DNA sequence: AGTAACCAATAAATGGTATTTAAAATGCAAATTATCAGGCGTACCCTCTTTGCGAATTCGCGGCAGCGG
DNA sequence: CCGCTGCCGCGAATTCCGTTTCAGGGTACGCCTGATAATTTGCATTTTAAATACCATTTATTGGTTACT
């Protein structure tokens, strides 16, 4: 939705300085929507 | 051959807020080889000559032209 | 001296369909040189067996005894 994507370090120091902490941001991220009930849609677009 | 839920207690039940760890891996921009792409030159003598052959027997119409009182 | 010939332009139905995507020019050669396009290393960011530093509300063990087949 932004014209273009900032890096780890980017949003570290925005946000909150630690880098790991972002990584475990994401990692629980993917597995919130790794649920099968928010899936559900997403799984339409499976052939591409 | 054995009743309790009394009131403390024990840490285990979690899933959540982070500065770390350095190793790895992953990308990144150099050096350093191959090969490609241009330029030049050639000294017996040689001199209009090749074409199109016909966007191919249309036809009907119009009009802008040269000759002419 | 304002008439007619002769040039040159311009135009000619509608949809679909089909099909061979296809061929034909007849002229040289060997140097230097720069000019790219290949190929070779290191450094940024992930991701790191995990290791690590605090908050958290919810069972677990629990403190066992007073009644009693």
């Amino acid at each position: 939705d932004m014209n273009t994507d900032y890096t780890l370090e980017e949003v570290g120091k925005q946000f909150d300085v630690t880098r790991e902490r972002i990584r475990q941001i994401e990692a629980k991220a993917l597995r919130k929507l790794r649920h099968p009930s928010r899936s559900e849609v997403l799984r339409s677009f499976l052939d591409d």
